[PDB]
């Protein structure tokens, strides 16, 4: 199912730290990052999506429309200018974001009741799983 829709409670992090070094993320908003428990927030319609990842200690919001290329500043993650483009591949929504940092983006996919997403940066990958709200 390519429906992402929902308010997705996370249910378990791993490495996200080393994604955020790879990112060059300073060391005290990693120390209180890497503690928290995250909620991401889809809205999906057709090709349209909004996305919010929340935390106690952020809120980053994008928009974009899947197969349109969209240059992006990354805001208050680390303030940088990329490419971005977000495509499917089979039921796996996949994001590349072209740039100075090699293999940045994510993927996010469906697993039953739960959604499991990938960040990647670098040599670095960070898993999570979400449960539906
Ligand atoms: C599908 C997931 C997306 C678009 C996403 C974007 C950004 C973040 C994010 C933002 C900010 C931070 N900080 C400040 C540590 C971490 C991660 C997560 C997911």
């Amino acid at each position: 199912t390519r429906d992402q829709n929902g308010t997705w409670e996370m249910e378990s992090n791993e490495n996200f730290e080393g994604w955020m070094k790879a990112l060059d993320i300073d060391f005290a908003t990693r120390k209180i990052a890497v503690r928290l428990t995250q909620t991401l927030v889809i809205d999906q319609d057709g090709d349209n999506f909004k996305v919010k990842s929340t935390s106690t200690f952020w809120n980053y919001d994008v928009d974009f429309t899947v197969g349109v290329e969209f240059d992006e500043y990354t805001k208050s993650l680390d303030n940088r200018h990329v490419k971005a483009l977000v495509t499917w591949e089979g039921d796996v929504l996949v994001c590349v974001q072209k740039g100075e940092k090699e293999n940045r983006g994510w993927k996010k996919w469906i697993e039953g009741d739960k959604l499991y997403e990938e960040l990647t940066c670098g040599d670095q990958v960070c898993r999570q799983v979400f449960k539906k709200k």
